């Protein structure tokens, strides 16, 4: 459990020099100081390296919202939507080669596929509940299904972050990314 | 070219069944009615196929762009804004397999990724000048810096059309995406 640690310290230390593909599993053994078959011991795979990394990453987003959820900011509307949508910057935005990693893997492996699409259904309704709150309230109008709208910008959120992390050409300078989310998500949820 | 068209339009009609992982250069020569050499002379390799495929889509959207900007609608701001958006809506929803297979070769083919960047900034960059057209006009607040509007627009556009086109989970049905997207950008555009 400690030579389970420094194996996915080793593969997160390991993907920010190189994708997957050009690590073998006897660089992770090496790199966490095992041999090859007592790596084979924690893990089946590379693949289930990965698998595991990306787990802890999306489960630490998905704790730190449902903190939030709990215990709302107290402070404008505009700045509680920052606050939800920082967590997602801060989480993935702190972890960005298991980002990118996993990001890629969902084209190949059906697990992370699965991962990704559970947590994205969880937080997606979890938007939609509070823009029906917003809208039951009469803050928000009621303009889009608010399962759609919130669909689409959870789905502008996971493209438009990611490649502000990967530095892709085009993306949203990072320093920038947050408040232009937040001003699509604000003036989408609330504008007429 | 003859021959080239063939080869092209059995990789799409393949595309439709499976990845291109699991056509193989001779399944291409078969549909299209040659040998593997002869293949061979017409496209260096199957990625080579995949990538004019693209090619083709991606030029035929942004034609379509450009026909639509020298020629605009004349209609309210909301039903011009979904005529731009519907180009692509019609343009890749009209190529699906491509879409899907093009959109999964940007993590493997330098070629590919090249290919779609270079247009991402170009109709970003068309989103933006029309933004900044209606701003000068007054129709439009300056809110966000109008390059990052269109950036976040532009990629939330990319993930959600291709998430819908995939029937993936989570996703817009198909028949509700196109007024969904209208919706954010005409919110985040106008909206204060
Ligand atoms: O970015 C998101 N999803 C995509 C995640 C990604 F990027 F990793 F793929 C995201 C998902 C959900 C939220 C949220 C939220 C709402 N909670 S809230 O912000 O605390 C809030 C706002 C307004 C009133 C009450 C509470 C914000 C952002
Ligand atoms: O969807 C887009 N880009 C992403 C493409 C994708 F999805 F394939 F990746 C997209 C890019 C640019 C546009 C546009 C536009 C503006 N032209 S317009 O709609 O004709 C117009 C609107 C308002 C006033 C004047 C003209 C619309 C959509």
């Amino acid at each position: 459990d400690d030579r389970e640690l420094a194996i996915l310290a080793t593969a997160e230390n390991l993907l920010e020099d190189r994708p997957l593909a050009d690590i073998s599993v006897d660089d992770l053994a090496k790199g966490a100081g095992i041999s090859r078959p007592t790596f084979y011991f924690y893990f089946p795979s590379k693949e289930a390296v990965l698998l595991t990394l990306l787990d802890r990453v999306v489960n630490q987003a998905d704790m730190a919202l449902q903190t939030l959820a709990e215990n709302p900011a107290d402070t404008d509307r505009e700045n509680m939507w920052r606050t939800g949508i920082n967590v997602f910057f801060e989480t993935f935005g702190s972890h960005k080669a298991v980002t990118r990693a996993g990001q890629a893997a969902r084209a190949t492996s059906v697990e992370v596929a699965e991962l990704w699409s559970t947590f994205m259904q969880k937080w997606i309704a979890y938007t939609a509940a509070v823009i029906d709150a917003e809208r039951d309230r009469g803050a928000a109008p009621r303009t889009l299904p608010a399962h759609e709208l919130a669909t689409a910008l959870n789905l502008m959120n996971e493209r438009t972050l990611f490649a502000s992390f990967a530095g892709e050409q085009p993306s949203v300078p990072e320093a920038r990314v947050l408040d232009t989310l937040v001003h699509i998500w604000v003036t989408s949820i609330y504008g007429e």
